[PDB]
């Protein structure tokens, strides 16, 4: 039909990577806040009926190694896979704990002919981390081969806590505002909305009620809108 | 609230920017079918009533001349705004009939900040271009400062026919395979379905209905899967 058999046995692994301090090396901060974000996916997703597992400060190399052995396991069981990345990143990058690692690489290893019992369900990639250094200032208010083949980028979704080019922001206390605000929002609504609908919210929750207050002028009074890809072919809802 | 409110006395303007004829500099190949797509749109958005405009053979000057001019209208009295490209692409990139000019570029006049009698409304950027070469050979199946204001780049909806870094296919005779799919579920769905689940729908009617065949076998059984990209902050529909 028109949504994703969601009545597998499983709903799937749900595998989070923690990178909260980096090698002195790359000059990156510790990401404070980070572990708030984890416990708060790994809780929201455990009563969603996910497998979690948890990784924390892998460098680059490793966590290369750990998506291709995931994509390699037996999924025929599952109904989905779930994949989050909480790092610093630039546009198209997620840096492991020594370096950059771009995201292509790690979700290439679930491309429909590469992972075969993933092959038509949704993998959904989840992605706090900076996509670029732009502030938002805001504004105030017939050849009949149907179903042959799938495309190999068919069923992915990429749920980006920010723009294209923009940076992503984090406080120690509550963890990042995507974050936060994602949990929030598949906690109220996801055993009714589909999930292009909850993660619709989860940007308008972001967008309105989060800003920026700084000493420093130039970090200050800015905001911060999430970015869905979607390359799903049908509705996805965490419920049956 | 949860959904755009489309009720304002129109719908809004439909601009449509249809380059089929290339500067022999571009080394562009005359792009046979895109008349079809053209036509298609502006019969699609027209029963949708939305003011269309089409445009045809512009330079990449004229396109960002008439983006910037368009962003200067009043569209107090309409409800959001549609902008389709149809032309030559890479990832970033549309080609006036001149050139590339980055897509950020045309799309930058209608931030919040940029297009006040826009802001807080649908932005809609449907996009038909290649966004790369490659092909996909497919797989056999506190502090309350909640609004105040809005990321300047909140309420966009890009549309885009294919996943990043990939090709775009068209067909000399039926148009894109992406703009008869988009029109197609439009037709059939505009009055039932919300935005996000009709290029749902326009997602897997491409990746499923619509496979290459060649003689060149570098081009032969190819797949394609369009993209949603989404940055809006409300449930959109198209009936009131
Ligand atoms: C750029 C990048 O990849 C990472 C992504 C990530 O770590 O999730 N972003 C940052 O490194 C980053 C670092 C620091 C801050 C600001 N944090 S703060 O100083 O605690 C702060 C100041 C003011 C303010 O209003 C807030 C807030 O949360 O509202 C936080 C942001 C991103
Ligand atoms: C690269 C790029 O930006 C553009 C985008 C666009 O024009 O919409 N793509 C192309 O330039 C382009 C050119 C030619 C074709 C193939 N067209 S065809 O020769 O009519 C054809 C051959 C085989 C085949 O199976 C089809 C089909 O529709 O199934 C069409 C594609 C893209």
């Amino acid at each position: 039909d028109n949504s994703y058999k969601m009545d597998y046995p499983e709903m799937g692994l749900c595998i989070i990577i923690n990178n909260k301090n980096f090698h002195k090396s790359t000059g990156m901060t510790s990401r404070s806040g980070t572990d708030v974000d984890a416990a708060n996916l790994r809780e929201t997703f455990r009563n969603l009926k996910y497998e979690v597992r948890n990784k924390n400060d892998l460098t680059r190399e490793e966590i290369v190694e750990l998506m291709r052995d995931v994509s390699k396991e037996d999924h025929s069981k599952r109904s989905s896979f779930v994949c989050v990345l909480l790092s610093h990143g630039e546009e198209g990058i997620i840096f492991g704990t020594n370096g950059p690692v771009d995201l292509k690489k790690i979700t290439n290893f679930f491309r429909g002919d590469r992972c075969r019992s993933l092959t038509g369900k949704p993998k959904l990639f989840i992605i706090q981390a900076c996509r670029g250094t732009e502030l938002d200032c805001g504004i105030e208010t017939d050849d009949d081969m149907a179903c042959h083949k799938i495309p190999v980028d068919a069923d992915f979704l990429y749920a980006y806590s920010t723009a294209p080019g923009y940076y992503s922001w984090r406080n120690s206390k509550d963890g990042s505002w995507f974050i936060q605000s994602l949990c929030a929002m598949l906690k109220q609504y996801a055993d009714k909305l589909e999930f292009m609908h909850i993660l619709t919210r989860v940007n308008r929750k972001v967008a309105t009620e989060f800003e920026s207050f700084s000493f420093d002028a130039t970090f200050h009074a800015k905001k911060q809108i999430p970015c869905i890809v979607s390359m799903l072919t049908k509705e996805l809802y965490f419920y049956h």
